[PDB]
């Protein structure tokens, strides 16, 4: 039969990686081809990552840790352009290389939630030996590790146990929130993806705004929409490998000034997933199926997709 999956969210909660491990976990995963297209998107990411890590220095007036990386970064602004094309010279490599290395570039890194920085910085930096390489080719988790923002409707195909299944996605931001309704017709099934990690970070579109304030804020007119009362209502608490780390160092009371758990990720995670049940203002008449899940984690989007699977045969 044919199951309409609709992806909901906040922006960079990580619905498109789920459309990407859809691809790779039912299908063949990307081809060579395929993988050579992201080439571009790769060293775009990790080019604007350090670009803004560096952006950030001067804003919060942190200095380099050797001072001969002021000549290295005055080369990166030169030969950055490359990156945009698809091209990683080992020029560019050694001062993105050096420059990553450096003691106040990690420094301006570790006080990332001051600024805005891609999830993916760190492993595409810290990667830069092999996505530098000749003829480098992206791997299904380069792939799955890309950022683009996603503008307009993209819908993808997939049979899964029998079924056909038809996955919406939309863009989350507040100038994509408009187009949502646009897909509202014969849902089957709402995935409603929130960043576990976005506790202590702010809006890319709004300083003074919380980001996990604004996704309760979406799922509270999202799950309690009359127009979707027969669509089951499927909750996917993402990234909970930054939050797992994330706990350890930043207070969860940033996000929830009330709350008085320990620092602990089964704790602190069990206190979103009632933050959010919550909202469900039926709880007798509507069920909210929540995941806890790690969108990049291949294994872990496989079990947790194929449990929600049989809930949508199910139920
Ligand atoms: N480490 C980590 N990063 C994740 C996870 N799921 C998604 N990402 C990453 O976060 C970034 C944003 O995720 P993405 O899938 O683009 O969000 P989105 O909801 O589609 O965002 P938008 O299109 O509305 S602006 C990407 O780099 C992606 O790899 C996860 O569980 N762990
Ligand atoms: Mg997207």
């Amino acid at each position: 039969r044919e199951v309409k999956l609709l992806l909901l969210g906040a922006g960079e909660s990580g619905k498109s990686t789920i459309v990407k491990q859809m691809k790779i976990i039912h299908e063949a995963g990307y081809s060579e081809e395929e993988c050579k297209q992201y080439k571009a998107v790769v060293y775009s990411n990790t080019i604007q990552s350090i670009i803004a890590i560096i952006r950030a220095m001067g804003r919060l007036k942190i200095d380099f840790g050797d001072a001969a990386r002021a000549d290295d970064a005055r080369q990166l602004f030169v030969l950055a352009g490359a990156a945009e094309e698809g091209f990683m010279t080992a020029e560019l490599a050694g001062v993105i290389k050096r420059l990553w290395k450096d003691s106040g570039v990690q420094a301006c890194f570790n006080r990332s939630r001051e600024y805005q920085l891609n999830d993916s910085a760190a492993y595409y930096l810290n990667d830069l030996d092999r996505i530098a390489q000749p003829n480098y080719i992206p791997t299904q988790q380069d792939v799955l590790r890309t950022r683009v923002k996603t503008t307009g409707i993209v819908e993808t195909h997939f049979t899964f146990k029998d079924l056909h299944f038809k996955m919406f996605d939309v863009g989350g931001q507040r100038s994509e929130r408009k187009k949502w309704i646009h897909c509202f017709e014969g849902v089957t099934a709402i995935i409603f993806c929130v960043a576990l990690s976005d506790y202590d970070l702010v809006l890319a579109e709004d300083e003074e705004m919380n980001r996990m304030h604004e996704s309760m804020k979406l799922f509270d007119s999202i799950c309690n929409n009359k127009w979707f009362t027969d669509t089951s209502i499927i909750l996917f608490l993402n990234k909970k490998d930054l939050f797992e780390e994330k706990i350890k160092k930043s207070p969860l009371t940033i996000c929830y000034p009330e709350y008085a758990g320990s620092n602990t990720y089964e704790e602190a995670a069990a206190y979103i997933q009632c933050q959010f049940e919550d909202l469900n203002k039926r709880k007798d008449t509507k069920e909210i199926y929540t995941h806890f899940t790690c969108s990049t984690d291949t294994k872990n989007v496989q079990f947790v997709f194929d449990a929600v699977t049989d809930v949508i045969i199910k139920n």
